[PDB]
């Protein structure tokens, strides 16, 4: 754990930079066949984590050559992270893009695929063709997968050694894969590698999001219904490995591990994080609140400093601009209708004693670069010259160094969120790349999270404190109060979360088996070993029904035998007949005849028919009763699940209850299915030219 | 002599003019440009016209923006800038240089030393603009004023003192409001209100037409008023109900109705007192933005080629509309609509199109009414194996980017109602920017990225331009005209194209779905194509109509609105009137006949013999209101022989008399401010009490009920009834108050 994994890891990253002076004298075919060279001794049986240190400095060099960009120790380091069962924390702007190249490439040399999983389209295009020069220079191929692509499309894309795509169209092409009829229909491998490129959305806030096909033709208006159901944890713990990446912002280590058993390893930043995040400040009122901030602002842009206020509503940024007018503070306020004008002042927001305020700051953030973005200024240009570009650099060398000086970006939170990693994120928008930067979050008395203290009388002692208009004093044990207070909002809520699971485990086990047997099915091309053995269940239990195992003759139902055999495997026996002929029956010979009598009543029908026909017409009906059965089953449990509000009460876990009816449903669907198909197979009705 | 082709023959001479006098301005110092200024105003105090100086002025503002911005306005620009200093709305098309022709208008109309306010859409734009400016005008010797929410007083007065004024409309508004709660002139921020020019008439003239601009406060009446009637509430047994509820007290029942317009307020009580089983603020001041600007002596605004609402700026606010022409031929092919049986037939033939302009390098925009739609036609795309991007609106980041290479050959780009205006697309790609990764760029570097881009230009030009494709027409067609206008920008090549089904919820506007449903019979054969002229026609016809039919149901609204607007005019003239002179007091002494005329009136009827007087009500009467206890009938029994006239001369006198005493213990000075103070308070007293029961009317616009007899009309005449009510009780109420004023005498 910890610091013994980056420890040892550490270890590997000075072995492959000791590589790289090998590394540069090679010619890029003969970095090419270094690939071949892997896959060669990965052949031998070498251990895959063997070939980091090679393989690292081969993705590096390879970069060089064709990005331009070398890879920092860092990034060595969270590529060997997100080789494990890990989440990699890389704070924003450390390279999360680059740094995944590494564990990409180490795992598409098994040949058995990569899924790097993204939360849009256009990123999974953006990152596959860029990426697909430094791939196809070390002998890779890249695929893109999208909502849309043909099924060879697919297919391909599959195919490559490494995959970009969507969460959603993963999920899809796995739900869509147990649907078709033939293993040549499968669009998908084996799952394989997943590696996920923002964990929190896509695997934390997505985890119980079902997806779902859903049904036009069905049965017995004829409306719409599920046919086929996966959660997105239930589809990624489908993979045999899993990673993936998120900023410092954090807080939800421990759901990694519960949802998942992703272990979270905290990258260290290329630069030391020199950002000073100061205690938070508690006021009486509002009031009291907001012309404290001015004053602050006050004197940081004085300095020359600049700065962001993040504040949770319009009403509150139009509160504090305001205020910061009627104390003459110029600044501008970021409103979401106007992306041109919001775009405009990001760029500027690091300049000299630049004041912005932004409502609910939300996506990484654009960043602010420090003395001011210089590149804004040559793209407003319209023919920009040399000796123009230069002078430009030169006066912005200047602000940049004078930002810094005077403490780099300052961050103002007005409030704080209920969740601690909106917090953060605001706050990181400052000390990015080892820059100089500080944040401080106020709060009042009178702010909405006092009331995550579950306490009036609790939180309003704070007011004995007494704060009074200037002399302010700090005291960092209520920085650490509000970040436990949070911290106890998130497990709160995450306990109700994960009995939530609990439930959704016994559909994901059950839907894993049938998965399971009907891949299975899929797989084979001859189904008749089945076949036989379920007919024999069937006729077993169908019989049973009607003459209760090792029971005298008086007992016996045979006029109900006769017409079940008849109207449900269209099979018409002088069962009657038989027994009155024979004092030498006996219910066992009884038994086989019946077996007999169907199994050459069926040969006749393939003889009709043809056995190649019949093979492939039993593994279709096998396929289509499943699912049919399946989505039966799917919509019980779903009535079954939210009707938990009259089962289990007084001291039975209504969890246990549902547990056994869920299980004995199951275990019901599993005979059915059996029954169905010999049923249909018993009555496919064949014109016989004779007998 | 026509309309929009003469005002544009003319204003090209203008311009031949002003070109003329380029080389005379190019010979002037810096300091010789900014006297120009003082020489024109020293013209227009010796009574020049100030049109006579537009090809002078124009001319200066020009050289001032060669040398100050290294921009010289286009002779477009000139003509744009000419229309804005008539009552008018300048059409010029995106990327045409609204904010650079404004100058010219805004120089211009500052030249008289009244003032321009320059109206943004946010504070943002008010102050780049403003800051922007400053230099260009300064240079040429005038000051910029910049105005914002939370601005203390000081500074928005020198604001509104500059030359120029930048700020919202909002800001404005809220200004003049307060300035209308002031009880000093001093205490004004605006001077009066000369030239606004309003930088995007469509949202801030006709979007925001009706949208009230508020201030209250709890600046009220107290209560009692609710418990009084909640003591009525112990015996409501629920079982006729108004005679019931009218049962006695006070300010009623002298056989007076419950639900006059009149007793609107009472009645809302209990209304809300019997409502009240299943502070507050007030509106102390209120404008429409339609009513503020109306205010102005000029109003002039610019919007891009974006019109079909040329009628409503006309019918609302007197403002003509020029279509200003382009600096460069605008060659956009704006091709016939198409229409399908079906949304399937028609995306089909959206993905063919795509494809064919593709395959020759065309890139192509296409625009759509929602994500779904969006998802859709994405979808398709690459089923048909075509490479796109579409702008998802969660993905902000994601978004910029894929636009920058928008433009880029055999690009395809998805859009959800696309907004107006809205960033720019380069053909070819963006060639100042490319460099924007760039660290430390040189004299090869770019030169390369330019000439590369040259290359990727001049062959997207060749194949067209960017095409639009409108996978469906908005109801509005300004929205369709918006998306459409994104193509063919600064006389670029480009063409558009809108789709259309039968299927599409568009043609519901065709009022029969039988008559929709005839189209479908000219039956649209899958592959194969036609076009008719007739139905793009018919859709636009179909889409105006619709407009128009809107725009008669607001014109509607705006009825009840002059009301309130005709009210308010006048009592806001009335109390600047009060605001403005130090000493009221032969306005308080020409009302206090008027008002004792009048209440004796009513007992002692005009030439009346001395029988028909009522004096057991006309004394009471008077101590009542007015402090003033004259035993009258015990005169009358002294001096029979006096008559009416002389009496009513010595009731009046007497009043004066008491408060000649309570004047000389206050002080003059005093008294006069202290009749100002109570003139202005009690009318914004009266003013606040009817705006809140002509509010409780308006919402009797419901269910008092009738589409029938008349409501909005019963309404004006009940509004402007109370309102003719609310000029006399003011009257009495002022004397009223300085009748009784209590002020300590003398002593004992
Ligand atoms: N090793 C490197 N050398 C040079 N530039 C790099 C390196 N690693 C990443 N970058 C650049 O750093 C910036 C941030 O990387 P990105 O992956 O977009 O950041 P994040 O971690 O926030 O997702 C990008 O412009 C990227 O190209
Ligand atoms: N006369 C001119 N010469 C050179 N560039 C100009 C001129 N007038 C305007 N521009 C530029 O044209 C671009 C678009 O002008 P803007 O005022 O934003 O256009 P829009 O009419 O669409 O609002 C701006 O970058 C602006 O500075």
């Amino acid at each position: 754990r910890n610091d013994r994994t980056l420890r040892r890891m550490r270890k590997v990253v000075n072995i492959i930079n000791a590589m790289e002076p090998e590394m540069e004298k090679l010619s890029d075919e003969e970095l090419k066949g270094k690939t071949a060279e892997f896959r060669a001794r990965l052949e031998k049986g070498e251990v895959l984590e063997n070939l980091i240190p090679e393989a690292f400095a081969v993705v590096r060099e390879a970069s060089k050559r064709v990005f331009g960009m070398r890879h920092f120790d860092v990034q060595l380091l969270g590529g060997m992270v997100l080789n494990e069962r890990c989440i990699a924390e890389m704070r924003t702007g450390e390279g999360k893009t680059l740094t995944a190249t590494l564990p990409a490439y180490l795992n598409a040399l098994t040949g058995k695929g990569v899924h790097v999983v993204t939360v849009n389209d256009y990123l999974a295009q953006r990152d596959a063709e860029n990426n697909r020069p430094l791939f196809e220079f070390l002998g890779l191929t890249v695929g893109i997968n999208l909502p849309g692509m043909p099924a060879p499309a697919k297919r391909e894309a599959y195919a490559a050694d490494i995959t970009y795509g969507t969460n959603n169209e993963y999920g899809f092409d796995y739900l869509r894969d147990n649907m078709a009829f033939s293993p040549e229909e499968r669009v998908q491998r084996k799952l394989h590698y997943a590696l996920v490129d923002e964990v929190d959305s896509i695997l934390i806030d997505e985890a119980r999001t079902p997806l779902i096909i859903s049904g036009p033709a069905e049965d017995s208006q004829n409306e719409n219904q599920t046919l086929a159901s996966i959660t997105f944890q239930n589809y990624f713990r489908l993979y045999e490995k899993l990673a993936g990446m998120t900023g410092t912002a954090d807080t939800e280590a421990f759901e990694f591990s519960s949802i998942y058993k992703l272990d979270t390893v905290v990258v260290p930043t290329n630069r030391p994080m020199i950002r000073k995040d100061l205690p938070d400040l508690v006021y009486m009122t509002e009031a009291e609140k907001i012309q404290a901030i001015i004053e602050d602002i006050k004197e940081r842009t004085a300095k020359g400093q600049p700065v962001l206020v993040g504040t949770i509503s319009i009403e509150k940024s139009e509160l504090v601009s305001n205020e910061l007018t009627k104390a003459g503070i110029k600044h501008n306020v970021l409103n979401a209708k106007f992306h041109a004008n919001e775009a405009a002042i990001v760029a500027q927001a690091g300049y000299p004693a630049a004041v912005t305020i932004a409502t609910n700051m939300a996506g990484r953030g654009t960043d602010i670069v420090l003395g001011g973005s210089w590149q804004a200024e040559v793209a407003a240009l319209e023919n920009p010259t040399a000796e123009q570009i230069e002078k430009i650099k030169a006066d912005w060398q200047v602000r940049h160094d004078a930002v810094l000086e005077a403490g780099g970006l300052h961050i103002i939170g007005t409030e704080r969120h209920e969740s601690r990693r909106i917090d953060n994120q605001l706050r990181g928008r400052s000390g990015r790349q080892g820059d100089a930067g500080s944040s401080r979050f106020y709060l009042s008395m009178e702010d909405a999270l006092m009331r995550i203290f579950a306490s009036d009388r609790v939180s309003g002692m704070m007011r004995k404190l007494g704060m009074k208009p200037g002399e302010a004093i700090e005291h960092p044990w209520v920085t650490k109060a509000i970040a436990n207070a949070q911290r106890k909002v998130e497990s709160r809520n995450f306990d109700i979360r994960k009995q939530l699971l609990e439930y959704d485990d016994v559909a994901n086990d059950q839907r894993r088996a049938i998965y399971s047997q009907r891949n299975e099915l899929l797989d084979v091309s001859d189904v008749s070993e089945t076949i036989n053995s379920i007919r024999e269940d069937v006729f077993k239990a169908t019989i049973d029904a009607y003459i209760p195992p090792q029971s005298l003759e008086e007992m016996w139902d045979i006029p109900g035998l006769q017409e079940r055999l008849k109207n449900d495997f269209d099979l018409d026996l002088p069962i009657a007949e038989w027994l009155d002929k024979e004092p030498e029956l006996h219910e066992e010979t009884l038994r086989e005849r019946i077996l007999a009598q169907s199994i050459e009543v069926y040969q006749r029908k393939e003889e009709v028919v043809g056995a190649e026909m019949m093979r492939h017409f039993e593994k279709g009906v096998m396929l289509q009763t499943l699912d049919s059965l399946w989505k039966e089953h799917l919509a019980a449990m779903d009535y079954l699940r939210q009707g938990i509000h009259l089962r289990g009460y007084a001291q039975k876990d209504p969890k246990q209850e549902y547990k056994r009816e869920s299980f004995s449903m199951f275990a019901a669907m599993l005979e059915s299915l059996k029954y169905e198909v010999i049923s249909t197979l018993s009555k496919v009705q064949v014109r016989m030219p004779e007998e």
